[PDB]
């Protein structure tokens, strides 16, 4: 029929506007997801930057404090000291030497912890240095890359907008019956869906049709549809 022929006409060179939709569509989600790739190596080393630095708080806190007891703890024993040049009975002689004596271990317990902290804290240091260092360069090293997949993504995006408005001006005048049956079987299989007899096989599935069924595309009468894969048929 002539009137087949121009609604096959017309649905094939809308097919070919959907394939290349769909196309696009996926290299914009793969340009999406190399994009959230990128981000995601930034944000783990920004997390390290802040977990290292909120440690580095707590250090700084716990080394002013121990500071300050230790300073308190000299400044007491330097009390008993002189309690005890002037003190005459053994007994209060002996309590202060014995005071001293305690007083000054604590101390030294303090001290040798604050040392601790302090070798802490400058170890952490490096490492924060360095982690701030490898955030500048993967931020470097990636930024001309991210605005390269942008520009890409937004020419997907503007060359999508014109093959749906190229997809609107055909789908006006073409066949309401047989789009309805193209637009259901291209969303189940994503791929060409009105597709021509090749070798006497679907070009679609790659099944061979039996010649009853070649007969029937070929009187091009009729919707004729694959009978193992669904899709429709057309001779030439
Ligand atoms: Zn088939």
């Amino acid at each position: 029929s002539n009137a087949m022929h121009d609604a096959l006409q017309s649905i094939l060179a809308i097919q070919e506007l959907d394939i290349k939709m769909i196309r696009l569509m996926r290299v914009k989600k793969e340009h999406q997801n190399e994009l959230a790739k990128i981000q995601a190596l930034k944000t783990d080393i920004r997390r390290k930057v802040e977990e290292k630095e909120q440690e580095m708080e707590k250090l700084k806190d716990q080394i002013k404090g121990g500071e300050k007891r230790i300073q308190e703890i000299s400044d007491q024993i330097n009390k008993l000291e002189n309690q005890q040049a002037a003190v005459k009975k053994m007994d209060e002689f002996n309590a202060l030497t014995q005071e001293m004596t305690a007083a000054n271990k604590e101390r030294r317990t303090l001290e040798h912890q604050l040392s601790d902290l302090m070798d802490k804290q400058a170890g952490s240091e490096d490492l924060l240095i360095s982690l701030k260092e490898s955030l500048s360069s993967t931020e470097n090293s990636s930024s001309a890359i991210e605005e390269e997949i942008r520009e890409n993504i937004r020419k997907i995006n503007e060359e999508g907008r014109s093959l749906l408005s190229q997809r609107t001006q055909l789908k006006e005048t073409t066949d309401p019956e047989l789009f309805s049956v193209y637009e259901r079987l291209l969303n189940n299989k994503k791929d060409r869906v009105v597709v021509p007899i090749e070798n006497r096989v679907c070009s679609g599935c790659h099944i061979a049709l039996t010649p009853q069924h070649e007969n029937l595309v070929r009187k091009q009468d009729h919707l004729v549809f694959c009978e193992h894969c669904s899709r429709i048929l057309y001779w030439q």
